[PDB]
RNA sequence: GGAGGUGGAGCACGAGCGCACGUGUUAGGACCCGAAAGAUGGUGAACUAUGCCUGGGCAGGGCGAAGCCAGAGGAAACUCUGGUGGAGGUCCGUAGCGGUCCUGACGUGCGAAUCGGUCGUCCGACCUGGGUAUAGGGGCGAAAGACUAAUCGAACCAUCUAGUAGCUGGUUCCCUCCAAAGUUUCCCUCAGGAUAGCUGGCGCUCUCCGCAGUUUUAUCCGGUAAAGCGAAUGAUUAGAGG
RNA sequence: AGCCUUGAAGCCUAGGGCGCGGGCCCGGGUGGAGCCGCCGCAGGUGCAGAUCUUGGUGGUAGUAGCAAAUAUUCAAACGAGAACUUUGAAGGCCGAAGUGGAGAAGGGUUCCAUGUGAACAGCAGUUGAACAUGGGUCAGUCGGUCCUGAGAGAUGGGCGAG
RNA sequence: CCCAUAUCCGCAGCAGGUCUCCAAGGUGAACAGCCUCUGGCAUGUUGGAACAAUGUAGGUAAGGGAAGUCGGCAAGCCGG
RNA sequence: UUAAUUAAAACAAAGCAUCGCGAAGGCCCGCGGCGGGUGUUGACGCGAUGUGAUUUCUGCCCAGUGCUCUGAAUGUCAAAGUGAAGAAAUUCAAUGAAGCGCGGGUAAACGGCGGGAGUAACUAUGACUCUCUUAAGGUAGCCAAAUGCCUCGUCAUCUAAUUAGUGACGCGCAUGAAUGGAUGAACGAGAUUCCCACUGUCCCUACCUACUAUCCAGCGAAACCACAGCCAAGGGAACGG
RNA sequence: ACAGUGCCAGGUGGGGAGUUUGACUGGGGCGGUACACCUGUCAAACGGUAACGCAGGUGUCCUAAGGCGAGCUCAGGGAGGACAGAAACCUCCCGUGGAGCAGAAGGGCAAAAGCUCGCUUGAUCUUGAUUUUCAGUACGAAUACAGACCGUGAAAGCGGGGCCUCACGAUCCUUCUGACCUUUUGGGUUUUAAGCAGGAGGUGUCAGAAAAGUUACCACAGGGAUAACUGGCUUGUGGCGGCCAAGCGUUCAUAGCGACGUCGCUUUUUGAUCCUUCGAUGUCGGCUCUUCCUAUCAUUGUGAAGCAGAAUUCACCAAGCGUUGGAUUGUUCACCCACUAAUAGGGAACGUGAGCUGGGUUUAGACCGUCGUGAGACAGGUUAGUUUUACCCUACUGAUGAUGUGUUGUUGCCAUGGUAAUCCUGCUCAGUACGAGAGGAACCGCAGGUUCAGACAUUUGGUGUAUGUGCUUGGCUGAGGAGCCAAUGGGGCGAAGCUACCAUCUGUGGGAUUAUGACUGAACGCCUCUAAGUCAGAAUCCCGCCCAGGCGGAACGAUAGCGCCGGAGCCUCGGUUGGCCUCGGAUAGCCGGUCCCCCGCCGGGGUCCGGUGCGGAGAGCCCUUCGUCCCGGGAAACGGGGCGGCCGGAAAGGGGGCCGCCCUCUCGCCCGUCACGCACCGCACGUUCGUGGGGAACCUGGCGCUAAACCAUUCGUAGACGACCUGCUUCUGGGUCGGGGUUUCGUACGUAGCAGAGCAGCUGCUGCGAUCUAUUGAAAGUCAGCCCUCGACACAAGGGUUUGU
C-alpha cells in the first residue's frame, strides 16, 4: 500500500556507487569547449588546500540588504606554485572517441616528475626517458621529432600540455610531483602546438591561467570517512529508542516483491574519499608568493589597500596541519573538497558567466590572519607584543 | 392308503474321503511403525504446599500513643503551656526475604528462568536450618486449578500391552500378457463398509447355426424443438359494431 | 570320482565379453580356508524413501565463538620450551555483612610429600582438586552414646480371605 | 581436608542454589556508600594489534521543552 | 497469590449476618471394629456458609426452585407378615414405613423486581385519570460509572484544535441495595486525566569512554541441507531457482 | 429388649463411577429436512436422470365415502311465477362437464366412476405366480388368476376395501386367536411352560442403537476433502467512465450539468467460490525506507467558459518535483486546529514483526452487565499478560582481486550503467492593463527564501579521557612539596580532530519534439495546420554537465639472460583448397564520352553524341599450373628477373606505383615442329593458403640492453583487514631530543612582607593563622595526525619473493 505520508528521498542516486575513488588526484572529466577564436591558453591548474580564513569586504549589489556594507567572508587558500611543463599529447578524433595520437616529452625532466614513473624511488636505478632524451640530441632523432609534431599538425584535434607541479617548493613531506594533461585552448591547432612546443620545461604560474573575480571549478577527492552507517552515509532518520537490534538502520530495505534489495535503498559501506568537481568558486585574491627584492624578503601578500601591515597570508603559528605557505596562492570563496595538503585541481568554467554574482568585483578591505590553532586574537607577532609588553621570556 | 395344489439345503443307478499346492475371506500382535486414553500393584513431601516439634536471625533514623513531672488559669469540672515516656500487623532505610518496570541484557544463554538498574517489605499474618505428619481421584492450597523432585485440569515407576485406530507414513528383483473404478442399492451411511457393475485367472461345451453400441424393410410407442392462442386453460394490447 | 594352499570366500579394477533385463562369466590385483554347478526341498529370501533403527562421515567451517564482576609491569631462577610456574620489586583489587579465619549438611581422600607432563584442566603450563608412587585423622573431659519433643511403633485386644 | 565465582546440588572448575560463628581505622546517623591496615587474590576457561559500521553499558549537548509515543516508556529534575 | 509470560481491582482480613449441634450430638474420616479428627473440646464452643474496615443504609416478592416444620387426618406406597380360592405352583384381597402428594414458615436461601392510552388556558411536560396486568412490578441510592447497543449521547469545563478527562442530565439495549447500594480519611511497584518542574522522547542529530564486533597466534562447535542458488513475463497446483 | 449389629426391602443420593450427547449441509453452528413417502415441472417426445432446484401434499378420513343393482344428471345461464328482493321455493329451455368424485396435484369418468334410493359386509377364509423400488433382496403398495364361503342383480356379470397414482414398520420380546395339534426328557394324569400358524404392541434417523451439556485448562489422529490472510476466476455491490438527449442554465439541450434509458472499465470496497497452503507462508495499526501507477491537487506548456480584471470551473500533453506540523482515537477511517503552491488518490503477499513497537485483536488471572439451574458463553465493556535464530545461498552495500594486453609503470579515451535540482516570497512593472465602481493583473529585470543535493570547519555552537590546566570532597603516602585511589570521584575552562540549516560554501547547457497554435496547399474550381511539403513549441523525453569505468581500446617510459635482424628439424592447434586494390548515388530516372561554351582550385554546369532489361554487364572482370627439349612463325624490343632513393598512408595509418643501379635473360606470353619424364599395370585423405598459429629446445652469424614490481620499513591526505597516499645520502636525507613560534589554563614551589580577622607567650619582640601582596601573564602542557629549526645524537649506501616479446 502507499506510504501514509509523502517525503523526499535521502541522498541522489546521481553521485552512485558511494566508493573510494580510485584516482587521487582530481581528473578534469571535461574541458571547456574550444573557441579557435581565442588566444593560446590554459584551462586547469594544480594547487593545494593550505587552509581556511575570512576577509572582510565590501559588498556591490545595488538593491541588496548589504549594499555599500562590509560583510566576513569565509575563504579557502589554495597554494598554486609555477607548474612546469614537460610533455605534449595530441589527440585523434574518431568515431569511438578521442584517441591518444602522439606523446612528446621534453628533453630534460626534473627528478620531482621521475618520481612519479616509480613506486619505489628508493630501490630504483632511475632509468626513466634516459634513452629517450637522446632523440633531442642527434640529427637522426631531432628530425624524427618535428616529423611527430607535423604529423600532430595534420591530424590531432586536441592538444594538451603535460604539466607537472613543483613539490620542493611546498612544505610538505611529499616529493613526487602531480602530473596531469591540461588542455590547451585557443587559436588553431598549429598555433596550439607553437605555443606548447616553446613552453617546454618552462613554468607557467598560476596568474597566466587565471585572473582576478574569476568564476572557476575545483575538482577533488573529499575527505575520507572509512565505513559509515545509514545514518551518517544516508542522514536517514534515527529508528526511536526503543529500537531491539540497533536503531542507526533502515527499517524496511525493500517490499516483498521485487524478491531483491534495490540500488535504490540506503546500506552501509564507504563514507568520504569520493571525487567530486564543484562549480562557480570566485577568485578572490591571486597572491604574489615570497620574493627577496634588494636583500629583502617581500611577503605582505595579505596586505590590503586599506590594511598596510607587513604580513603574510600565513596566520600565527601556520597552516594547522599543512605548513606556510611561501609561493603563489589562489583566494577562493567558501569551501572546497578535501584535507589541507590535499591536491586539487582549478578548471576554468565550462559556462557563460553573466550573473551580477559571477561578475562582481571583489576588493578586500582586510584578511584575518589570527592563530587557528586556538581562539587566536591577535593579527601579527608585533601586535601581540605591543599588546602584551615585555614577558620573562625576555 | 387315494386325488389335486403348495413349502424342502431332496430322489430320479453314487463321488466321496485322505494328502499336497495356490488363491480369497476371516480369528488371532496379524503387513510394519504410530495416539489422546483405561486398569492393577508399587516409589516419592531431598523441590514445593500446609500443620506440628526444636534451634538461629532482623543497622541507622522519622513520627511521637498511654502513663508521669512541673508552671499558669479556674468556684468546680477541668483547661492551657513546657518537659518526660516510647506505643505501633507505624514511616524512610541496611542485612534478609521478594520480584514492579525497562516490555533492558541474554535468548544454540553464565542460566532447561539467569543478569543489571529501578523497585516491594523490612517487629511481624516476619525470615530461615533440621526433625516430624499428610501420598495420587489422594494430599495440601490467605484459592492461581496453584504445589505435590525441571512432570500436574490427576505425579512417577512396572505390568496388563505388540491396547484399539473407518486415520497419516512406509511396504524390497526382472521380463511377458490382460487391464479398471470413482457409478446402483442398503448401512448412526457421508475420510468407511456390504452390494451390483467394471477386472483377471482357470477352464469347459461346441464350430470351422448363431450373434451385432450398424443400416434396410415392415410395424408400433412418444408430446420435446417448432407452432397455436380470430382452438380449451391461464395471461394480455387496441380500437369497431350493437 | 565337482573346485580349492600350484590358493576358497570376500574385496578392488580407465581389462575381455554375454543377456531386453533381473544378473552372470572370464582376465588382473588383494586375501588366506573354505566353496560352488544341476534335480528336488525349505524360508526370518531381494530396499531409496517410513521426521525408519543403529553406526559412521560431510558442507556449514578454521566459521559462531573463547567479551559479566577496574590490571597489570620489570628482573632473575628452573627448563628443550615461559604472557600464564616460583622468587624479588612495583602498580592494583576484596576493604571486617571480605575475594579473611573457622564450622554444620553434602563430598569421600579431593588432604600431605615426591614424580609425570600421555589424556583431562574449551590458549599454554615447568602448573592442577588431573595421572602415578607412598603417607596422613590418636580423647573419661569435644561430639555420638543417655533423655524426652512433634511423632513413630510392638504386645493384650479388635478387625481382617489374607 | 573443601565448606563454595573450583572439593556440595544444578550433566561441568556453571554469573544460579545452599545453614552458621568472629568482625579494625577514616568519613558519616550508620553493619550505607568511598578509601585504608590485618589476612587474601591475580581480573574470573586465553593473549597480541587495531579503534570501521551495528551493537551492549555509561556520559555530554546550543535554542526549544513532550511538538515524540498507545502512554513522559526511558532518562532527567528533587534529595542530607 | 499463578516457582518459569498475569502482583492485580483477584485471595485473605477485622467487622457484619445467617445456619447445625446439649454428646446414643453436629461436622467429617475410615474396607473393617467397643475404630478415628474436632476433642486436653461443651454454645463467650465446635462445625458450615455469604458479605468484606469504619460511616450511612440495606426497600418489595414465598408464585418458581430449594430448605425446613405437622401429621394416621391421609391419595400413592416395597419387602415381610395376615386372610380367601386352588391339588399345589400360583392368584386375589385386606393392611399401609419412609419418601412423594396435601398444609404452614422462610430471601443477610438461589433468585426476581411490567405494558398501553388520555390529561394543566401558547408550546412542552404532564402531578392527575383510565385500562391489561403479575409472586413483587426496581424503593433509598447511583450512572454513558470497570455496567449504555444507538454513541465520538447532550450541556458545561479543560485545548488553537480533545472518540481522552472532569462536573451535570437520565424512559438506564442490560444500574441498584450483605448476588450488598452510596460514601469516604489513610494506604497502593493497581487503572486513568490535567498541570508545574525537568529534561535528547522529539525538531535533529553530533561527539566521547569501556567491552565487543574487527585482524592475528592457539583452540574450536552447533542449527540446517532433494539438487541447488541472477532476473522479466508466460503458462502451470491460479505468486518459479 | 430399645440403641446397636448381621441380612433383605422401599426412598434419597453429580458426593462418586461408567457412558452418550444423529446425519445432510456451498466450513461448522443457528436455520431448514432436500432423512420414509406422494403429484406437476425440471427432464433434452421410451424408461432413467442431480442441486438446501421450483409449485404443492402425507403419518389421516370413511358402516359408508366399501360391494351390487336401479333410477337420475351436474356447474353455469336465459326466461317466467304471491309475499320473494342479488340471494329461499316452483316451471320451461340451453348446457361436453366449464360440476362432483374425503385430501395435494395430475389422469379418468355423463342412461357413470357423479347424485338419490333398496339390499348388504368381496374391508371374509386360503396356496402359489406377477408388477412396482430393486441387488431384480425385504417391506409397503398393486396386478392377474386358483380354491372355499358369500353379497347383489331378473340376469350377463360385478365385488375379496376406497376410480388410479401416497397414506407406513424387521429380528428378539410381550399379548391375543387356532388344533380332540407337538413337546414338557424314566412312565402316566393334571395345572404350568415351550413349540407351530395368523393378527396386534415400534422402531418418523421411517432396512428399525437405549442417551444432556461445557471447556478460554484442554488432548490425540488427521484434513488444504473444510472455515479464519494473501493470491487466482467473477464483479452483483463499491469506484470510475462513455452513449441518447426530456430538462436545467432568464434566452439557449450539450460553457457547465443532465432525467428516463443504455454500453463499458477497475480490482485501492465489500461480496460470491473454496483452486493453493492446516509435519504452520507469523494474524491490525503505526513507525522507518524505496520504488511504481494515474483515474492530475499543485507546478511547466496549452485549449474552452455563462473567461472584462482578479478569482474560479471544464479539457489536453503530462507522474519531473512536491503533497506538511498538530489535539481526540489502537485505530484504518474520521473530525477539527494551523501552515501551505498544493495540502490528489493508490499498488508493491490489503509492501514492510530473523526491521521495530505491541496500543488493539486473539490463550491461561480478574471485574461488570445480559444470558444459563449450572459448568460456562457474549464481532459487549475493563485491567494485567515472555515477541526466538542468520555464521548458509542469493540480492544489495561497500572491499581485495581475476582474464589477457610479453612484464611493469605514467598519462589518458569512453562502451555501458547511474543522474537532479525544486517550489515560493518581496521590490519594480503598477494602483498600471481591465473595470461604472469595487477591486486588480502579467512578461522582462532585481533581491531573497523553501524543499532537496554535494561538500566544508574560517567563524558561532556541540563533544572533549590532549585525562591539558585550575578548583574541590573522602581516603592514603609521618608532614610540607609532589602525588595517587574512588570501575572517567566531582566540577570550570579548554587545544586538535570530528561535527550542526545550530556555522559556512556551491548546485549548469543543448536536441528532436508532445499538447497546441500556425504557413503554404490540394483533395473538394471555394475552404482547409495535412493529404505531399513547412514553422514555433514545454516541470515531459534523450543528451550534455556530473558519478562509476568493460573478459574494451589508446599513447608514452623503462625493460633483468634478454630484444632486433639473418638453418635443420620436433611437438601441438586447427581450419582452408585462386584473386577482385574502393565513385558518389538516383530509382517518375541513370551511365560514358564531348570540353567547342560558361565557371574554379586538371574539377563543376551547359550544349552535343552515344549506351540504358545496365555489356565501361558481379548474368561481370583478372589469373589460369603438367615440366622440359630441338627448330620455326606471330607478339616484345618503350621488354622480363634481380640492389640504392623520393612523393604518398592516421577512422583501426601502405611488403603500391615511380626515379636511379653494376647487374641478369633474351625463356617467359599465342600458334606450330620435334621427343622425352616411374607409363607405378581402373580406385580414397590428391591439389594451396604454407617458410600457417603456439611451445619447447638445438644450433649457427651480426647489431644491441643491462630493469622494475611486490613484500619488509615508513606515512596518515587512508583505513575493519586488504587496499590507498607518502619517505628511505646532491654534505644530503628523514628520525630522536632540544630550542623557537602558536596555543590552553590562569599567576607555580620557595622566599620576603609593619597585609591579614584574631589568638598565645615574653617585655615593642617572638610564635600559631585561612587568606592576601611581590617574585609572577607566572608555572605546567602543547603533536602524538600543530608550524619553523638545521643546535645535539645516532642512523642512513641495506634485506626477502617474483617477473622476458
Ligand atoms: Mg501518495
Ligand atoms: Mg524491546
Ligand atoms: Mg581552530
Ligand atoms: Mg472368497
Ligand atoms: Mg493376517
Ligand atoms: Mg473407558
Ligand atoms: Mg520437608
Ligand atoms: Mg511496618
Ligand atoms: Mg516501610
Ligand atoms: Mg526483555
Ligand atoms: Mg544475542
Ligand atoms: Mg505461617
Ligand atoms: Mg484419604
Ligand atoms: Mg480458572
Ligand atoms: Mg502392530
Ligand atoms: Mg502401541
Ligand atoms: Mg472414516
Ligand atoms: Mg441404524
Ligand atoms: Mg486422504
Ligand atoms: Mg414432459
Ligand atoms: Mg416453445
Ligand atoms: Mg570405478
Ligand atoms: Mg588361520
Ligand atoms: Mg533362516
Ligand atoms: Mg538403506
Ligand atoms: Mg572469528
Ligand atoms: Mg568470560
Ligand atoms: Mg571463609
Ligand atoms: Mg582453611
Ligand atoms: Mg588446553
Ligand atoms: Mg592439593
Ligand atoms: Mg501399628
Ligand atoms: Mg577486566
Ligand atoms: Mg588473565
Ligand atoms: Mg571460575
Ligand atoms: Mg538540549
Ligand atoms: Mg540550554
Ligand atoms: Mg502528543
Ligand atoms: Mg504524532
Ligand atoms: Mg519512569
Ligand atoms: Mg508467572
Ligand atoms: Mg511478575
Ligand atoms: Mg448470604
Ligand atoms: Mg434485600
Ligand atoms: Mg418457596
Ligand atoms: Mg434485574
Ligand atoms: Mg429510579
Ligand atoms: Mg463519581
Ligand atoms: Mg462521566
Ligand atoms: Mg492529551
Ligand atoms: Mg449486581
Ligand atoms: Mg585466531
Ligand atoms: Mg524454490
Ligand atoms: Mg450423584
Ligand atoms: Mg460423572
Ligand atoms: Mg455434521
Ligand atoms: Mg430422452
Ligand atoms: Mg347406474
Ligand atoms: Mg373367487
Ligand atoms: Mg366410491
Ligand atoms: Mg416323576
Ligand atoms: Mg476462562
Ligand atoms: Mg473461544
Ligand atoms: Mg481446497
Ligand atoms: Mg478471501
Ligand atoms: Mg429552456
Ligand atoms: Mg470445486
Ligand atoms: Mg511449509
Ligand atoms: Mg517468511
Ligand atoms: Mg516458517
Ligand atoms: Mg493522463
Ligand atoms: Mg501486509
Ligand atoms: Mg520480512
Ligand atoms: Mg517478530
Ligand atoms: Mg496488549
Ligand atoms: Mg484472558
Ligand atoms: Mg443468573
Ligand atoms: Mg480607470
Ligand atoms: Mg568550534
Ligand atoms: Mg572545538
Ligand atoms: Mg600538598
Ligand atoms: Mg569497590
Ligand atoms: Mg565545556
Ligand atoms: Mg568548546
Ligand atoms: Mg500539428
Ligand atoms: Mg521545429
Ligand atoms: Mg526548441
Ligand atoms: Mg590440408
Amino acid at each position: 500500500s502507499h506510504r501514509k505520508f509523502s517525503a523526499p528521498r535521502h541522498g541522489s542516486l546521481g553521485f552512485l556507487p558511494r566508493k573510494r575513488s580510485s584516482r587521487h588526484r582530481g581528473k578534469v572529466k571535461s574541458f571547456p569547449k574550444d573557441d579557435p577564436s581565442k588566444p593560446v591558453h590554459l584551462t586547469a591548474f594544480l594547487g593545494y588546500k593550505a587552509g581556511m580564513t575570512h576577509i572582510v569586504r565590501e559588498v556591490d549589489r545595488p538593491g541588496s540588504k548589504v549594499n555599500k556594507k562590509e560583510v566576513v567572508e569565509a575563504v579557502t587558500i589554495v597554494e598554486t606554485p609555477p607548474m612546469v611543463v614537460v610533455g605534449i599529447v595530441g589527440y585523434v578524433e574518431t568515431p569511438r572517441g578521442l584517441r591518444t595520437f602522439k606523446t612528446v616529452f621534453a628533453e630534460h625532466i626534473s627528478d620531482e616528475c621521475k618520481r612519479r614513473f616509480y613506486k619505489n624511488w628508493h630501490k630504483s636505478k632511475k632509468k626513466a626517458f634516459t634513452k629517450y632524451c637522446k632523440k633531442w640530441q642527434d640529427d637522426a632523432g631531432k628530425r624524427q621529432l618535428d616529423k611527430d609534431f607535423s604529423s600532430m599538425k595534420k591530424y590531432c584535434q586536441v592538444i594538451r600540455v603535460l604539466a607537472h607541479t613543483q613539490m620542493r617548493l611546498l612544505p610538505l613531506r611529499q616529493k613526487k610531483a602531480h602530473l596531469m594533461e591540461i588542455q590547451v585552448n585557443g587559436g588553431t591547432v598549429a598555433e596550439k602546438l607553437d605555443w606548447a612546443r616553446e613552453r617546454l620545461e618552462q613554468q607557467v604560474p598560476v596568474s597566466q591561467v587565471f585572473g582576478q573575480d574569476e568564476m572557476i571549478d575545483v575538482i577533488g577527492v573529499t575527505k575520507g570517512k572509512g565505513y559509515k552507517g545509514v545514518t551518517s552515509r544516508w542522514h536517514t532518520k534515527k529508528l526511536p529508542r526503543k529500537t531491539h537490534r540497533g536503531l542507526r538502520k533502515v527499517a524496511c530495505i525493500g517490499a516483498w516483491h521485487p524478491a531483491r534489495v534495490a540500488f535504490s535503498v540506503a546500506r552501509a559501506g564507504q563514507k568520504g574519499y569520493h571525487h567530486r568537481t564543484e562549480i562557480n568558486k570566485k577568485i578572490y585574491k591571486i597572491g604574489q608568493g615570497y620574493l627577496i627584492k634588494d636583500g629583502k624578503l617581500i611577503k605582505n601578500n595579505a596586505s590590503t589597500d586599506y590594511d598596510l601591515s607587513d604580513k603574510s597570508i600565513n596566520p600565527l603559528g601556520g597552516f594547522v596541519h599543512y605548513g606556510e605557505v611561501t609561493n603563489d596562492f589562489v583566494m577562493l570563496k567558501g569551501c572546497v573538497v578535501g584535507t589541507k595538503k590535499r591536491v586539487l585541481t582549478l578548471r576554468k568554467s565550462l559556462l557563460v558567466q553573466t550573473k551580477r554574482r559571477a561578475l562582481e568585483k571583489i576588493d578586500l578591505k582586510f584578511i584575518d590572519t589570527t592563530s587557528k590553532f586556538g581562539h587566536g586574537r591577535f593579527q601579527t607577532v608585533e601586535e601581540k607584543k605591543a599588546f602584551m609588553g615585555p614577558l620573562k621570556k625576555d
